[PDB]
């Protein structure tokens, strides 16, 4: 359950399912840490939607930063 209302939470966040399904779980773990999850548990969304995908953006900005690195 824990993985699938991460992948749940990125799509009422307005990821598209499209690309939700290409994450791997290690890489769901990684832009919705469990911390980021519990924002969401009395729900969403006043504005704590801009809040949370705020912090997911900036999780996936680490990860993208850690592939260019790598490569050049
Ligand atoms: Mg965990």
């Amino acid at each position: 359950r824990i993985r699938h209302e991460k992948e749940k939470l990125l799509a009422d966040l307005d990821w598209e399912i499209g690309e939700i399904a290409q994450y791997t779980p290690l890489i769901v773990d990684f832009l919705v840490p469990d911390d980021i999850l519990a924002m969401a548990a009395d729900g969403l969304t006043p504005e704590l939607k801009e809040k949370i995908q705020n912090e997911i953006i900036e999780n996936h900005i680490a990860l993208m930063a850690l592939e260019e690195y790598s490569s050049l």
